[PDB]
């Protein structure tokens, strides 16, 4: 359990289940990030643990302690995480927002608007096979279960776009700025109808640009008109060949 983290920080190599217990030990509010007292507790306990183990700090541990709000992905690279689990965070599909949006569309194969366990399993299996690793069904089931528990913020047993997007670095995750912009179904449906200006049933890139300019204007504290081109490019990656249907735009704007 999370109490075992003190023992885990002394390990030569940390299993995915151990990394999960470390995360839950320090993340006292379950917010998905270590900050303030939680981060200070990690810095103190990581150094005390390697000392108790009679070990030196690895180069990544030295660089982390020297330069310290950090998330789950950053912690996985600092610690001696087991190889096949750490490989799941060294994907260009989780480093570029545009490539992550294409990955979401690729792996939501039942068009449910969520990534369910079996879809997440297929994504992780494909990442491992791309790295030439032979997948063991038991460990893959364990990795999938732990990745879901780490990122399923609302505990509904599946991932929504904003949950899985937290695998991205803070700078690429534009969805953090769209948090308080999300609308209910009725209001969203009214906006979709307004912004489909030619009335052909979908929103194209020119129509999305008008939408994004209007959203920037009404949410000055959250969005930035100078990043419209990036917002446009990220959102167009969820489209069906340049066509944003109601369910595609709902992923970004509907609560
Ligand atoms: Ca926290
Ligand atoms: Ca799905
Ligand atoms: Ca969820
Ligand atoms: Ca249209």
């Amino acid at each position: 359990g999370p109490h075992m983290a003190e023992s885990h920080l002394q390990s030569s190599l940390i299993t995915a289940s151990q990394f999960f217990e470390i995360w839950l030990h320090f993340d006292a509010d379950g917010s998905g990030y270590l900050e303030g007292k939680e981060l200070q507790n990690l810095i103190q306990e990581l150094q005390q643990a390697r000392k108790k183990a009679g070990l030196e700090l690895s180069p990544e541990m030295k660089t982390f302690v020297d330069q310290y709000k950090i998330g789950i992905v950053e912690l996985a690279h600092v610690l001696p995480t087991e190889e096949n689990f750490l490989l799941l965070f060294r994907c260009q599909q989780l480093k570029s927002c545009e490539e992550f949006m294409k990955t979401w569309r690729k792996y939501d194969t039942d068009h449910s608007g969520f990534i369910e366990t079996e879809e997440l399993k297929n994504f992780l299996k494909d990442l491992l096979e791309k790295a030439n690793k032979t997948v063991d069904d038991t460990k893959l089931a364990e990795y999938t279960d732990l990745m879901l528990k780490l990122f399923d913020s609302n505990n509904d047993g599946k991932l929504e776009l904003t949950e899985m997007a937290r695998l991205l670095p803070v700078q690429e995750n534009f969805l953090l700025k769209f948090q308080g912009i999300k609308m209910c179904g009725k209001e969203f449906n009214k906006a979709f109808e307004l912004y489909d200006q030619d009335g052909n049933g979908y929103i194209d890139e020119n129509e999305l640009d008008a939408l994004l300019k209007d959203l920037c204007e009404k949410n000055k504290q959250d969005l930035d008109i100078n990043n419209i081109t990036t917002y446009k490019k990220n959102i167009m990656a969820l489209s069906d060949g340049g066509k944003l249907y109601r369910t595609d735009l709902a992923l970004i704007l509907c609560a």
